[PDB]
């Protein structure tokens, strides 16, 4: 940790890390580059909340913990050179760093297909982005959302209890492919069918046509905007062109380090070991977001704290359904504790791998939820006829 | 470059780098550990020359470019301590450093269906290896190799040309999968087939008893003796307990740099940038250990060299096939030069992707293949018509 610090966007894994810094004893300057001309925000509830009722002041994040911080907001880090240990900025300044760090997130992955299209196009991740699609999303309208991941379920509920009418293309042949059970994936595409949600699977985006969507089974899909929201790739430039390891996210180790000396990376930007798969991922959950970047500033300021550990975890908010899912997707077996119906929803997925829970789902269950996060954590082998039955419970049998 | 250097491993990728920073006139202590009690040697005539005639004085890499270096055959490197500065020897003796270098290669990959098994199995890497395998490759034995990358392909050849009887089991529908274009691997098995190799394709092992290895087709293959050549796992276990970024590799960007400072990592150990790709992947070509050895110490030794940049090649040789490839296996469309046919096989091939080169193969044909890496090398794009054109001098096309 050498003064001064410089954090490159302001994010939520940014807004975490100086936060940390300053709570742990770091009283150096921090200055942070953030391109978009906005209050640090949070992101999740632009396909919900915000998306519906539209109060920007409702989802700003809390920088209270970070005082005497510099936020120079609606600025672009253009380059930095890690000899000189300069940052050049689109205003004409430089900054001097210490150490610096790479907390610039990911960006929509765009459509080429639709490149050259006529009608209205829009990705949804930052604020702008939503205030342009709700002021398209009158009810009775129509919207075909290109991607089944979160992001486009989230928007797909919103939109319907606003009245939209909702077409939902998706390449896969199960939405939520990344890092969702099947049986999960499974019941949320019931639920949104059940819902008005008209879903397309196995199907591919080939263009568009005088606002209609071409399809690559040859058909065609109507509507007054697409949406989309297949995947996002990090915003991972400056290092690239820096000289640092990147393949689509900066690769960085237990400690937010990266290949090159005095500059770290964390959050969405990063590829970093998921300490359950054994592999490197690109994780992009809030939770990481934040946890890396609190694990890495604590670090930073006391070298005994150990590195980054959690495992990873996300939650869906998706209409009716309150979905929580951590660790891996599937195992060798997976048991499930109620039932599984669309009749008011509530149930629990646990995966199981030689014995040892390896991930875990509630649906609008969130008691469980916590329990087995901790259960996850320690890899414990609890009996799995107790795990079935219904009459246990979670919490006592977590200690 | 802070001395003294410490290197671990000592094979062709350590010492090439140890040679290129006495050349480029690095002068400071420089410390080896190599673990294998064996003279530093070339593995390409294990599969082929030494395994024919078993003499391993025509096999020592030249170590006389590397003045004054300390080369501790015989011991392992148990640990090593990135704040310290240290590394913990099997011997007991302790090595400061200034910069560490991880050198320490790849080691097969074990057959876990096999893991039991009461008949010879070996696996093909090391000198004592092969030593092994040739006391028991009389002429008529039957041999069994698990796996059709060029490892196993040169070993069937060599045994072949022995008189012994080769089966060769592989789980891909075709040989050589990784980093071989689909017309070369369809023409390779045709080569062997026609040789007296028994291929089994999409067959796996699930096991074996008493002298007979079991498949999951259902079926049995009696042999003296297994060879396994499934692939190899970078040595990466020092770096993964010292908190460097690893996945089955270390990750290195262009100067050998890991996450970790003062620590480097070069060879077959490493997963680095494929410039042709864009991905990182772990390399393990001879050229890579050699090239990218010298081009961590040259940038070592004088900051202002560029980092490490070739594009991979490799070249296997297979009783009368002599093959060499570069680049990416496929693109959108191959250009083949010459006929393919077991009457004396010669040919070219040539990947092209929006017309540009992005990969080539020769089968005894060492003359084109030099000009078609440097056209490799640009990125060039030359008339499709006159790289089909038998009239073309590629030499000349070249320049
Ligand atoms: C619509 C939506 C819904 C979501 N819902 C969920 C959810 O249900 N569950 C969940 O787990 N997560 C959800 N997420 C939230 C999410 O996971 C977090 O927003 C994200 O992980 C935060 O990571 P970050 O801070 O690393 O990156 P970012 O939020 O992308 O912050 C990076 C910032 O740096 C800026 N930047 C990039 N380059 C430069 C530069 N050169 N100079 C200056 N600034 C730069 C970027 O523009 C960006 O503003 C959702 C996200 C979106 C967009
Ligand atoms: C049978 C065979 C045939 C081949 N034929 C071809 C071919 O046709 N074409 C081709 O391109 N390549 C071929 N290769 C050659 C090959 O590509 C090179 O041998 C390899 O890439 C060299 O890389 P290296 O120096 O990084 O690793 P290595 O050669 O594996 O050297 C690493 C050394 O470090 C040692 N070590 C590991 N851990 C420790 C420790 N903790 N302490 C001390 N020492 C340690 C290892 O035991 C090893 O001796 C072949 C290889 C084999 C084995």
């Amino acid at each position: 940790l050498k003064a001064p610090v410089v954090v490159l966007g302001a994010g939520l894994a940014s807004v975490s890390f100086v936060a940390e810094l300053r709570q742990a004893g770091y009283q150096g300057l921090i200055t942070v580059v953030g391109d978009e001309a906005e209050r640090p925000y949070d992101r999740p509830p632009l396909s919900k909340d915000f998306m519906a009722h539209g109060d920007a002041e409702k989802i700003r994040l809390d920088c209270k913990r970070a005082p005497e911080v510099e936020w120079l907001l609606g600025v672009t880090a253009q380059s930095f050179d890690p000899q000189a240990h300069t940052v050049a900025l689109s205003d004409g300044r430089t900054l001097p760093y210490g150490t610096l760090v790479l907390a610039t997130g990911a960006a929509p992955r765009a459509l080429p297909t639709l490149q050259g299209a006529t009608m209205p196009v829009h990705t949804l991740r930052t604020l702008e982005d939503a205030r342009r699609i709700q002021a398209g999303l009158r009810p009775q309208s129509r919207l075909l959302i290109v991607g089944g991941g979160v992001i486009g379920l989230e928007l797909a509920a919103t939109a319907r209890t606003a009245g939209v009418h909702v077409s939902l293309v998706q390449t896969k042949p199960r939405l939520m492919s990344r890092a969702a059970p099947a049986t999960l994936a499974d019941f949320v595409a019931r639920y949104h069918a059940a819902q008005g949600v008209d879903l397309r699977f196995e199907r591919s985006v080939t263009g568009s046509v005088d606002g209609v969507v071409l399809l690559d089974d040859g058909t065609r899909i109507a509507a007054d905007m697409v949406v989309v929201g297949i995947g996002v790739l990090a915003n991972d430039a400056l290092a690239r062109a820096a000289g640092l390891a990147c393949d689509d996210g900066i690769f960085v180790d237990a400690y937010g380090r990266t290949t090159c000396p005095d500059v770290y990376a964390l959050g969405d930007v990063t590829r970093q070991r998921n300490p359950l798969s054994g592999r490197f991922e690109r994780i992009e959950t809030w939770s990481n977001a934040q946890n890396q970047g609190i694990a890495v500033a604590r670090h930073l300021v006391d070298p005994t704290a150990p590195g980054y550990a959690e495992l990873p975890w996300y939650w869906s908010d998706q209409g009716a359904l309150r979905i929580q899912v951590a660790g891996l997707a599937s195992g060798d077996e997976e048991i499930v504790r109620g039932e599984v119906s669309l009749d008011a929803p509530k149930f629990t997925l646990i995966e199981l791998q030689k014995g040892r829970i390896v991930g875990a789902t509630c649906v609008n269950n969130a008691r469980d939820f916590a329990p087995l996060r901790r259960l996850l954590a320690v890899g414990a082998k609890p009996d799995r006829a107790a795990l079935a039955d219904p009459a246990t419970d979670l919490r006592k049998l977590a200690a």
